[PDB]
Formats: C-alpha cells, sequence, structure tokens
C-alpha cells in the first residue's frame, strides 16, 4: 500500500519537475508516469505546450494549502538523484491533472513503479477524445 507524506514547495522547475523540502532537505522530484513538453530540453530547449504545462504545474502547486508526495513500490530515485513520486496538491494528483488536460502523455512505464498507470491511461484516453492541447 502507498502512503502520502507532506512536503513543502521550494520551486517549480518545469511541467514535470519540482524542488520540494522533504523530510527537512531540499530535493528535486520528477513526476512519475508522465512526460510533459519541455522548456529546458538538452537539444530543442522550448517545445510546444511546454510553457503551458509548466505554468499549469506551477499554479497548481503554488496555490495549494497542502502538498503531499507519494512514492510508488519500486526505486524512489532516478539516476540523476531525483525523487520519483506522485504529487498531490490539496488531495488532487498533479500527474493526473496534467494528463487529463492534454498537457502530458503517459510515459514509458517501468514496473514495479506503475501503480497508477491504468488510472492515468484512462485520463489520457479522455483528453485524446476531447482533443485537448497536445491532442488538438
Amino acid at each position: 500500500k502507498l502512503h502520502k507524506e507532506p512536503a513543502t514547495l521550494i520551486k517549480a522547475i518545469d511541467g514535470d519537475t519540482i524542488k520540494l523540502m522533504y523530510k527537512g532537505q531540499p530535493m528535486t522530484f520528477r513526476l512519475l508516469l508522465v512526460d510533459t513538453p519541455e522548456t529546458k530540453h538538452p537539444k530543442k530547449g522550448v517545445e510546444k505546450y511546454g510553457p503551458e504545462a509548466s505554468a499549469f504545474t506551477k499554479k497548481m502547486v503554488e496555490n495549494a494549502k497542502k502538498l503531499e508526495v507519494e512514492f510508488d513500490k519500486g526505486q524512489r530515485t532516478d539516476k540523476y538523484g531525483r525523487g520519483l513520486a506522485y504529487i498531490y496538491a490539496d488531495g488532487k494528483m498533479v500527474n493526473e491533472a496534467l494528463v487529463r488536460q492534454g498537457l502530458a502523455k503517459v510515459a514509458y512505464v517501468y514496473k514495479p513503479n506503475n501503480t497508477h498507470e491504468q488510472h492515468l491511461r484512462k485520463s489520457e484516453a479522455q483528453a485524446k477524445k476531447e482533443k485537448l492541447n497536445i491532442w488538438s
């Protein structure tokens, strides 16, 4: 069973990356199971819907009363030292919110970190059907 722990925002970096204070330390978190268009791409730098995905994540986390992080059942850090988590703003999953608005695709999934994969894919299927943003 997954559980939520509190965290405090330090800074939103991108649509899918955030700096948070977690168990008293600054740490970078990457949102599990989602890919957002980048504003900080090695190669291309700024891609389409990049600034929109980024502003949507930032507003959601900046205006929340409570942020929580939920680790999955697999590895909790990627090879860059970023935490791999589902982030919740006032009880609403930010990973899902993005996918539901057509501002993120469901990523390539690495078992065992795939607990919310079906739920995310259902939201993605709805944003495609509605032709939102990325899907327009």
